[PDB]
């Protein structure tokens, strides 16, 4: 029961490790799967994509990690783009805060979400072989989900791994929504495949893996353009482009996406003198997606990623431990239209971004108190020159482990993305024109958080209180007057604070009852007044029940009270306001050749009109009542 993302273990009390067997019974998308963990919401976008929203932050203010590596996707661009991780094929998903975030990115203020996978075995399987098989169906979805993974000892110290998943799902049923049985364009198909090969220790393991993922899914709530769009708008010619928006007023939207991945991992256990561990990670990621209407492409998306990170763990110099590393990340990306680059300027013109990053964490241990500090300094070059310095310092006081009090502080700098300073074009799915800013200054943030945790047979609880102070908070500022939005990229200050927590009391070791909840406030302060921050979540209180009876069978009930959101940003609207009731049960079973984990799930029994203010489809109801039956065969 540990975490893997940091070569050196810095553990704060508000760290959460979700089990992989459990994820097999969860939604396919990352954001839907993590929703329900206190402090984490979702930005759904039909059955296709959903991003986690963590402490009101999302995208570039958090970090999704594909087994310590850059996923290489383009989900940071907009929540309609799927995140390239397979949580249903994952070993574990760890949600981490602290100085560790500095190992992977700059500007990560809310949480690091690392998805660890079986791609490259790291260990020799028993009996020479191991793997699992999974199958499930879901009502009103209409989800079919099959999955498998395999590990084979190709000899004495050699292991091959394969794994894959195929999913088909329809437009989802909606309660009371218009006169519709199902919400149009919310269907989703996905396949993933991996082949791996890895060594064994001592000292460690080395290995490579090839992956392939094709996604095909609709764009819910959704011909003339080649001129007027450009050129051009700085400044006020939105006057002249939504005049011919009602001229053509008076295809079928979907995304076809392909992701190809080549990576290498290695990590052995006593590299040479003075060091306890050495860890490498090489990655190449081919990402593409066409945003289409029928068979025609409206936007071409591309993101080539190459990523390298080397981390070594130094000798404990007398109870102070540390891991220092270097990372190289180059990312070639573009976002084009059917229109040539010879007539119009692309939404995102073809660009070359390079990240040179030096990082590390150091922890000192004075018995029942740990102190870990962290740093990151990355330089960027941007062919078509700044530096981000981020630091974090954190203390943990164990009165009696486990009785945890964490105090964590950090200053993080995020360098602006090329999208943010150079965007200039209609993104169809979002029906928004995007404009960049030639002069943004880095996102600087000063963050403080205190977490408290106890888990002691009778009582179990987890609490966290946080504030995030931005001297600079870069945001997509909606602009001057169901047409098409226009956003400019802007700067101000911001003040985010909130709380999240869960507490469980078990009367017997047999039964467990619990209450959970979260709340977050987001404000824009000091504008070039004092308005709310965009797409902030809503408060949520949770009631939880879970009980085994017995040895194999495990029923469970989850009731969430999602309150409305009336603290809204510049052009936002109110969002109710729903009651989520979820039922669940599980079958544990031991036959020959495998453990057989049957499962049955019932979500949204009250059949409520569910809206999420934190999503781009805030006035679009999400899935009504749905039944799920599934099987897993571990072996
Ligand atoms: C036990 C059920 C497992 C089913 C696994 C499905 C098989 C995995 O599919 C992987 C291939 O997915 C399609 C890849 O296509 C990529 C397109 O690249 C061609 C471009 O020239
Ligand atoms: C820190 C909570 C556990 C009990 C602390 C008392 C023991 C020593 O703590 C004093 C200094 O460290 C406290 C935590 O440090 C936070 C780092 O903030 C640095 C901001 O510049
Ligand atoms: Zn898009």
């Amino acid at each position: 029961p540990r975490a893997t993302s940091g070569l050196l273990h810095t553990s704060t009390a508000s760290d959460k490790i979700i089990s992989g067997d459990t994820l097999r019974q969860k939604a396919v998308n990352l954001g839907d799967a993590l929703d329900g963990v206190p402090g984490i919401h979702a930005s759904q976008y039909g059955g296709g994509a959903s991003a986690p929203v963590i402490r009101g932050q999302t995208g570039r203010r958090i970090k999704v990690l594909n087994h310590h590596g850059e996923t290489g996707d383009m989900a940071d661009f907009s929540p309609d783009h799927a995140i390239m991780v397979d949580t249903a094929l994952s070993q574990q998903v760890e949600i981490l805060r602290g100085p560790v975030t500095l190992l992977y990115s700059s500007g990560n203020v809310a949480g690091l979400v690392d998805v660890a996978d079986g791609k490259i075995p790291e260990k020799m399987p028993e009996n020479g072989v191991s793997g699992e098989l999974g199958l499930r169906l879901s009502s009103g979805n209409l989800e079919k989900l099959t999955s498998g993974g395999i590990n084979i000892g190709l000899g004495k110290n050699f292991v091959l791994h394969t794994e894959g998943l195929y999913r088909k799902s329809g437009d989802y049923a909606v309660p009371r929504y218009r006169n519709l049985k199902r919400l149009p364009d919310s269907h989703a198909d996905s396949q993933t495949g991996s082949i791996g090969l890895s060594w064994v220790g001592e000292k460690g393991f080395i290995g490579v893996a090839y992956s392939d993922r094709r996604d095909q899914y609709g764009l819910p709530a959704h011909d003339c353009h080649a001129d007027i769009i450009w050129q051009k708008s700085l400044t006020e010619e939105d006057i002249d482009y939504d005049n011919p928006g009602l001229s053509c007023g008076f295809g079928r939207p979907w995304i076809d996406l392909r992701n190809k991945r080549y990576e290498l991992r290695a990590e052995w256990k006593q590299p040479f003198p003075g060091f306890e561990a050495l860890r490498v990670h090489l990655n190449r990621n081919d990402y593409r997606h066409d945003e289409k209407a029928g068979d025609a492409v409206e936007n071409f998306f591309n993101n080539q990623t190459q990523n390298a990170r080397i981390e070594l763990r130094h000798q404990p110099i007398g109870r102070l431990k540390g891991s220092w590393g270097v990372q190289y990340l180059q990312q070639k990306s573009s976002a084009l239209s059917a229109i040539s680059e010879a007539v119009k300027q692309p939404m995102l013109l073809d660009n070359k971004v390079q990240h040179y990053s030096f990082f590390g964490v150091e922890q000192a241990n004075w018995d029942n108190f740990t102190l870990e500090g962290g740093v990151r300094v990355e330089k960027q070059k941007a062919s078509i020159r700044q530096t981000a310095r981020s630091f974090a310092l954190s203390g943990n006081w164990y009165f009696t482990p486990q009785h945890k009090l964490s105090l964590t502080a950090s200053h993080q700098e995020r360098l602006p993305s090329t999208q943010e300073l150079y965007a200039h074009g209609k993104h169809v799915a979002t029906n928004t024109f995007e404009v960049g800013n030639k002069h943004l200054n880095k996102e600087r943030s000063n963050n403080i958080e205190l977490a408290l945790g106890y888990e002691g047979d009778r009582w179990q609880y987890n609490l966290a209180l946080y504030r995030n102070r931005f001297g600079n908070y870069i945001y997509a500022q909606t602009l001057n007057d169901s047409e098409m939005k226009l956003v400019r990229y802007n700067q101000s200050g911001a003040d985010f604070y909130g709380a999240e927590g869960e507490i469980y009391f078990k009367p017997t070791p047999r039964y467990r009852i619990g209450v959970s909840g979260d709340y977050v406030r987001g404000r824009l302060k000091n504008l070039p007044d004092d308005q709310n921050a965009p797409r902030v979540p809503a408060a949520r209180l949770g009631f939880h029940l879970k009980a085994s009876l017995t040895d194999r069978i495990d029923a469970n009930l989850d009731y969430y009270r999602v309150f409305a959101q009336n603290k809204l940003a510049r052009y936002e609207t109110r969002t109710p306001g729903h009651h989520m009731l979820n039922l669940g049960a599980n079958y544990r079973r031991n036959t020959r050749y495998g453990e057989w984990n049957w499962y049955v799930k019932a979500d949204n029994l009250l059949n409520q009109s569910v809206y999420a203010h934190s999503s781009f489809l805030s006035d679009t109801p999400q899935m009504g009542r749905s039944f799920t039956g599934g099987v897993n065969v571990k072996f």
